[PDB]
């Protein structure tokens, strides 16, 4: 049994495909290191991920945002969040695959 997208969204989809390209595109070519485009995505991470419900792009939606994830997340408390599934690209999984590469082959050092 298997649905259109669990949550990811075609939109979204769509951004994420075309971020794989570019992302892939540069990090690949580069490899790494970006410090201006890391913090670019720093930057537009948050604001992407905010803005786009929190507090940026029209107040009405977001302000959907605010009370649906209000009441969704109000449920619990702290934030409460999916992750667990994997299925997709798996965050904790992930996640959990670049930290172990991490400590296998990368410039990394445990937070002393």
């Amino acid at each position: 049994m298997q649905d259109t997208s669990s949550v990811v969204p075609l939109h979204w989809f769509g951004f994420g495909y075309a971020a794989l390209v570019a992302s892939g595109g540069i990090i690949g070519y580069v490899k790494a290191g970006s410090v201006p485009s890391l913090a670019a995505g720093l930057l537009f991470g948050s604001l992407a991920g905010l803005g786009a419900y929190q507090l940026s792009q029209d107040p009405r939606n977001v302000w959907v945002f605010l009370a649906t994830s209000g009441t969704l997340a109000g449920i619990m408390g702290m934030r409460f969040y999916h992750s667990g599934k994997f299925m997709p690209a798996g965050l904790i999984a992930g996640a959990s695959l670049l930290m172990v590469a991490k400590v296998g082959v990368s410039m990394f050092n445990r937070p002393h």
